[PDB]
């Protein structure tokens, strides 16, 4: 009664991970925008794991619901030996990207790979290469087999394949395969977020609070706005906005304008706001006292309101200046500013708070996208290192947790086949390719 049970819901996890990493794939080969360096390497890992959904996962469910192995024992060693090659595969590869977004992030091009496609796929060729030798080498050669008789009456047995290892290969393997990359791929990938809070600046800090249209749109308050909040006029005419646009550009707009032309734009009202403060005898004191964290906060508020209406908040301005930011922070949220925008204000007054990025944590859309990287890298490790830790813990000693143990960890490592392809689904780009593929 159990075994039925057992059956249909390792039949719907094998599914779920070869459906999910089939979508995955399917996207990068034909959608244009997905064809990216990082989204390579997301190729060679949802490749990893619908081999493993494939090869692996169904293999290893027959294992436990006739509680025997009936594929003979030369599948048994490839079986074991494509298992292996997945999980070292996939970690090295999340390593990969885990270093190279360090590289790209430390750039001066922040959030481009620095490799081009052509190396990309050596470096996943050269991964499946040698993980391939690390993984079916030591084993077709037989380097894993233990010495005691328990182990040998399996081997000699073609009805058994309970992966026995002797006490060297059980270290070496899980050092090289999988905690040697999960140590530099977390350490490597704690500076990827670290370098990306720390190098945010006024120009991504306005680009997340006042976004990106390239089109005329109708600003909080109501009045004509393009771009990253470049204030056409306050005119309620089409006709008087459309005019202030092709005088600002310099051509024939017709209401639109380039990514190219509306950053033109957004460098000249930043260094305007600048400015505006230095002129600004009531700020330009407030201007000084502040860090070049807090710095962007004030030139936030003078960029969103104007030189006249920051200059207003007299208390606020005199409490900032005096380094007394929780009570410079009560003030400047007791304020018709913070009531119309609250969402911006919550994050501008914090940052005056804080003096730090802390605000804007994972708000720019190129900062979601090392989010989205890092929750596949740490749930990766959620799934594989218990079964890890408790796989190095019985070479020390065998007589704890046993069979029942090591089998249920090893299934929360292969749910984790299934698991990256419903974390793709936050990134838009994959959104909206697989709403496509799926008809929706
Ligand atoms: C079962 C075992 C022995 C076979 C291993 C499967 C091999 C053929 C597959 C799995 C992962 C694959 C790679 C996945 C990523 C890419 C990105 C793609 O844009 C170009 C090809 C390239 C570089 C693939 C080359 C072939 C590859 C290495
Ligand atoms: C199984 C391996 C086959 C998948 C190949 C693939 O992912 O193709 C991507 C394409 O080359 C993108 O340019
Ligand atoms: C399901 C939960 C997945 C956990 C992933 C994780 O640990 O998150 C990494 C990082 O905090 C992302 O910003
Ligand atoms: C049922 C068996 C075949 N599968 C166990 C793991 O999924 C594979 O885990 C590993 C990945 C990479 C290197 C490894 N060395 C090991 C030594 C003992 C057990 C697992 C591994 C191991």
């Amino acid at each position: 009664v159990w075994v039925v049970g057992m059956g249909i819901v390792m039949s719907l996890i094998v599914l779920a991970i070869v459906f999910g990493n089939v979508l995955v794939i399917t996207a990068i080969a034909k959608f244009e925008r997905l064809q990216t360096v990082t989204n390579y390497f997301i190729t060679s890992l949802a490749c990893a794991d619908l081999v493993m959904g494939l090869a692996v996962v169904p293999f290893g469910a027959a294992h436990i619901l006739m509680k025997m192995w009936t594929f003979g024992n030369f599948w048994c060693e490839f079986w074991t030996s494509i298992d292996v090659l997945c999980v070292t595969a996939s970690i090295w590869t999340l390593c990969v990207i885990a270093v190279d977004r360090y590289f790209a992030i430390t750039s001066p091009f922040k959030y481009q790979s620095l490799l081009t496609k052509n190396k990309a796929r050596v470096i996943i060729l050269m991964v499946w290469i040698v993980s391939g030798l690390t993984s079916f080498l030591p084993i077709q050669m037989h380097w894993y087999r233990a010495t005691h008789q328990e182990a040998i009456n399996c081997y000699a047995e073609e009805t058994c394949c309970d992966f026995f290892t002797n006490q060297a290969y059980a270290i070496a393997s899980s050092i090289v395969s999988f905690y040697v990359p999960l140590v530099i791929m977390v350490f490597v990938y704690s500076r990827v977020f670290q370098e990306a809070k720390r190098q945010l600046n006024i120009f991504e800090m306005l680009r997340i609070d006042e976004g990106l249209r390239l089109k005329i749109y109708k600003d909080t308050e109501g009045y004509y706005t393009i771009g990253i909040g470049h204030l056409l006029t306050k005119s309620p005419s089409l006709n008087a906005a459309k005019s202030e646009l092709d005088k600002a550009i310099g051509r024939n707009t017709n209401g639109v304008i380039t990514k190219d032309e509306a950053e033109k734009l957004f460098n000249q009202d930043v260094d305007a706001a600048v400015r505006g403060i230095l002129r600004n005898a009531k700020l330009k004191p407030v201007y000084d006292s502040l860090d070049a964290v807090r710095r962007a906060a004030l030139i936030n508020m003078v960029f969103q309101m104007g030189e006249t209406g920051v200059a207003g908040f007299t208390n606020s301005l005199r409490m900032l200046q005096q380094k007394r930011w929780d009570e410079a922070a009560v003030n400047l949220a007791k304020s018709r500013w913070y009531n119309q925008t609250p969402n911006r204000a919550k994050r501008v007054i914090t940052t005056f708070r804080t003096g730090t990025w802390d605000a804007y944590k994972f708000c720019l859309k190129e900062h979601k996208a090392l989010k989205t990287l890092g929750i596949i890298m740490g749930t990766f490790t959620l799934c594989w290192l218990p079964f890890f830790i408790v796989n190095i813990v019985h070479v020390i000693q065998d007589n704890l947790i046993r069979k029942e143990v090591y089998i249920l960890l090893n299934w929360i490592g292969y749910v984790n086949s299934g698991f990256n392809p419903l974390i793709y689904c936050r990134s838009p780009d994959f959104r909206i390719a697989f709403q496509e593929l799926l008809c929706l």
